[PDB]
């Protein structure tokens, strides 16, 4: 088939899907730069950019 | 007769019959191999191949 999946098998598929999960956000943050703002509801709040 | 048999002889026949059965059945036995079941049939047991 090609539009089912076995049920005896969710907990392994799980498994493998959550170790991807945590294996793609494996980075470090970067930092860019900023740029002061002055709307009229973010008065003076320096933004990332 | 084609289809006749002489009756003072069926225990020797049969010894042989015997005989032959017990010839033919002299041999080890293999070990194969296995495979997991991946339906809900069997509680997940080891089925030969």
């Amino acid at each position: 088939s090609v539009r089912g999946a076995n049920p005896l098998m969710f907990r392994a598929n799980v498994l493998h899907m959550l170790l991807e999960f945590v294996l793609d956000n494996l980075y470090l943050n970067r930092h860019t730069g900023f740029s002061q703002d002055h709307t009229p509801f973010t008065e003076g709040a320096n933004l990332r950019s």
